[PDB]
């Protein structure tokens, strides 16, 4: 992706789009950590770099190439897999696409409504209602403002490492207009549903998975020599050729050329950021509808392309992979040099970052540890250091109970000794003794029982 044009918003008649919410929690001194809130403003005294330059530096440019022979075969192979899922290309019913259905959670009512709503002070809840499932106001707004509206760029308010704070390398997220979010959920909602209900090696996707259950399935699906990597700045690195590949895959699934027009909206985009507006060619605009699923689909095309290009004579029918956006875990029955693939990826404008074993591999920032007693069940193991980083901050201490409960559900997979120490430190602050904390044995019993029914 590349910014092709940027100028002051006022020159085009756009109004300007309006500190961190993260604050030290009561556990900030009880646990150790290094992370701090990402820089959100240019004047931040922790900066050791130019902020505006840093946040846009992920748009490293485009490789301008045609869909080549390797891509075509990659698209064909992945399309053959997805065909077995019988994805419906029929529009999803508006009420289902907006207010929830199996496999597609209701539209988030707390996030930005995007443009022009943010300029008018109109929030999602001024338009939508969970209680009534009203679609009348939404139809009025969609008729009135139409589709293909500018995206609103926000800086992601989240904890980051010391290096990323100093370098100002905060992440950006895009808010699609409510109109475009809804229209994309109508167009692709059945694809979203099918992906969410089928994480694994047919979709090649883990989007929507529950690691507590899914991690025991992964080694069954990936039974060869492991291949694993992620990327640096995946979304913004994507060149338009990969979006062309995605459109080809979607059309092989039965979408019409008009239904794939929304991929052009994602690829060639118009953004408002504070007092500026700018146009981008290429790049997945992270935070629009479907971006994790579409990133994952593109990654399935990319890895197959690279394998076909480097390993002539590869047999993709024996290849297996699972992607969550840029994050990949995969296998092949023979060893594969991931560094060769990564260098081949550099020629396509990608920055891939690769002896991978079940002991040292990670996926979704978690390790894999087979249960000592039930060896066919696999613990997802979030490192305790990451749990410690999280518990030390909060965006709203009114949610402390839910926050600490969620961390307990992650922590116990590290073993009973680690868990008891975690609980002891939590209880060394008075808030900690006011919380309902699950017992290790309860967490373990419920986990074991969860595999017994579905």
């Amino acid at each position: 992706g590349e910014i092709e044009f940027i100028e002051s918003s006022k020159d085009a008649g756009f109004p300007v789009i309006n500190k961190t919410k993260l604050e030290p929690s009561v556990f900030h001194q009880v646990f150790e950590g290094n992370k701090e809130p990402a820089v959100l403003r240019s004047g931040d005294p922790r900066l050791k770099a130019n902020f505006e330059e840093a946040i846009f530096s992920k748009y490293i440019g485009n490789v301008n190439t045609h869909v080549d022979e390797y891509m075509l075969e990659a698209v064909d192979h992945y399309a053959g897999q997805l065909a077995t899922l019988d994805i419906s290309t029929e529009p999803m019913k508006l009420e289902d696409a907006v207010y929830g259905t199996e496999g597609l959670e209701a539209l988030d009512l707390t996030t930005s409504a995007g443009y022009p709503y943010v300029a008018l002070g109109i929030k999602k809840r001024d338009i939508l209602s969970k209680k009534t499932k009203d679609l009348t106001k939404l139809k009025e707004c969609m008729d009135k403002y139409g589709l293909n509206l500018p995206m609103v760029t926000y800086v992601k308010d989240e904890l980051r490492s010391i290096e990323k704070v100093a370098k100002g390398k905060s992440r950006l997220i895009e808010a699609s207009s409510l109109n475009d979010s809804v229209a994309m959920r109508q167009t692709f909602g059945n694809l979203y549903k099918t992906f969410h209900l089928n994480p694994g090696v047919v979709t090649g996707s883990a989007v929507g998975c529950d690691p507590d259950l899914f991690w025991s399935k992964i080694p069954v699906m990936l039974d060869g020599h492991l291949i694993a990597f992620d990327y640096s700045g995946y979304d913004a690195s994507l060149s338009p050729v990969w979006f062309a590949c995605l459109k080809m895959i979607l059309e092989k699934l039965g979408y019409t050329h008009k239904e794939t027009n929304y991929i052009d909206y994602l690829c060639n985009s118009h953004h408002l950021y504070r007092d500026k507006h700018y146009f981008v060619r290429g790049g997945m605009p992270s935070g629009c509808s479907g971006t994790s699923i579409f990133n994952s689909m593109i990654n399935n095309i990319i890895i197959r392309t690279l394998m076909l290009k480097v390993y002539k004579g590869i047999d993709l029918d024996q290849f297996r992979m699972i992607a969550y956006g840029d994050d990949v875990i995969a296998s092949y029955p023979w060893p594969i040099d991931a560094s060769l693939l990564a260098e081949a990826g550099k020629g396509y404008g990608l920055i891939m970052t690769p002896e991978v074993t079940w002991t040292n591999v990670t996926f979704l920032k978690r390790y894999f540890r087979a249960d000592e007693q039930y060896p066919f069940l696999v613990h997802p193991v979030m490192p305790m250091k990451d749990i410690h980083e999280s518990i030390r901050w909060t965006k709203d201490p009114k949610n402390t109970q839910d926050h600490v409960r969620s961390l307990c559900l992650l922590a116990w997979h590290n073993g009973e000794h680690e868990y008891e120490e975690f609980i002891r430190k939590i209880r060394s602050v008075p808030v900690g003794r006011c919380l309902t904390l699950p017992a290790f044995s309860t967490l373990r019993r419920k986990w074991l029982d969860s595999f017994g029914s579905s």
